[PDB]
């Protein structure tokens, strides 16, 4: 039976009541897509200190969930035949020098299978001139297509080149290209001055931290948004057809196509899937520290395999302060998004984020 908002407050308070509780929470913002319709909830403060709480508006910083963004954005410029996924990334960047380079292709980059690019950029690294140096002298683990690595120096240099072509900065061509096309006018970048007081502060020790300036934050895990717009966003993957421009639309249709597969889990741009039916188990405990995190062999579909609407597709996000979390599918309708000003653990976000949707199916 079509559940009632009533009911589907049950679950979610349920749910998440507990979380915050124990997780030691501040403020979460969480929607749920119950039958392609969104139903939003908010508990606590986005600023414990200035006791302002969390509102329908309040900006959460995606850590991680930024790569979706950066998947599509990628996806819309390769629609316009900007870029080929097969492109050698010295194409790009020809000032980077060096035969590590040569067989490792823009595939390589966004969905790190380049050799093992690092987890993140030596931090030492402050400026382009170091990004280079960096790139310069790294050294691969293995060849290409081998293993797959998350790192966020991959996709960040694949965002960041991805937009070359079209002679904008990241920053602009994500605005531009996606922002504004799918009316996200609650998602930025660079929050304004204007934005600031529905700019939540994230806790770490009890401490209000905002994400640190950082070469590849904003195409790895900068972006900052609202439950409104993250919805809306979620809406708009879960199902491209309501997007009136056609590139952006097939950027979607890309980024969710499957290119690699590392057991039961097949990699897309920034979006990760599942076949649907999922085994709970298997996204709970694939989302862990020791096998998200870790070195694994990937099997090369290719030709990628198309986006097809029983799939499991979600993303997790951190930053000092905040956790997020996504998951939609897109054959159900259902979706969820989890923004959390306090970084908690994984599976906890994933395991609750089941619970709930399960209770929904
Ligand atoms: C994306 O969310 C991403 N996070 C990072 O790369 C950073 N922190 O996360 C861990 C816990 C791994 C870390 O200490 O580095 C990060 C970037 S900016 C900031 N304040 N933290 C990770 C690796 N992927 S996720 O989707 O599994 O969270």
């Amino acid at each position: 039976a079509a559940k009632t908002e009533q009911q589907i407050a049950d679950i979610v308070n349920r749910t998440i009541t507990p979380l915050m509780q124990e997780q030691a929470i501040p403020g979460m913002a969480v929607a749920i897509i119950y039958q392609g319709k969104p139903y939003y909830f908010t508990w606590g403060k986005a600023d414990i200190a200035n006791n302002r709480p969390v509102t329908q508006q309040t900006l959460f910083e995606l850590g991680s969930v930024s790569k979706t963004f950066n998947g599509v954005l990628g996806g819309d410029a390769i629609a316009r035949g900007e870029i080929k996924l097969s492109d050698p990334v010295t194409q790009y960047w020809p000032e980077l020098t060096g035969k590590q380079w040569q067989g490792i292709s823009l595939l390589h980059l966004a969905t790190y299978t380049a050799g093992g690019l690092p987890l993140q950029v030596p931090d030492d690294v402050t400026d382009k001139a170091a990004l280079l140096r960096f790139y310069q002298n790294w050294q691969p683990q293995w060849a290409p297509g081998a293993k797959r690595l998350y790192a966020n120096s991959s996709i960040g240099l694949f965002g960041a080149l991805a937009v070359k072509p079209s002679g904008m900065s990241y920053e602009e061509a994500m605005s531009k290209r996606v922002l504004h096309p799918l009316k996200l006018a609650h998602t930025w970048i660079t929050v304004p001055q204007s934005e600031q007081k529905d700019y939540a502060w994230g806790y770490r020790e009890g401490k209000p931290v905002h994400v640190s300036p950082g070469q590849l934050d904003a195409e790895a895990y900068g972006v900052k948004s609202s439950v409104i717009d993250m919805t809306r966003w979620v809406q708009a993957n879960m199902d491209a057809s309501q997007v009136q421009e056609k590139t952006l639309q097939q950027g979607i249709e890309l980024a969710q196509s499957r290119y690699w597969r590392i057991g039961d889990m097949y990699q897309g741009l920034g979006w990760e899937m599942l076949n649907w039916p999922v085994k709970a188990d298997s996204i709970i405990s694939g989302s862990d520290s020791k096998v998200a995190l870790a070195a694994l062999p990937a099997v090369e579909v290719n030709p990628p395999a198309p986006a097809v609407k029983a799939s499991w597709v979600h993303k997790t996000g951190s930053t000092g302060g905040f956790g997020s979390y996504v998951a939609f599918v897109p054959e159900k309708n259902l979706g969820i998004v989890m923004l959390a000003n306090k970084s908690y653990p994984n599976p906890v976000r994933v395991e609750a984020a089941w619970r709930i949707l399960e209770k929904l199916q």
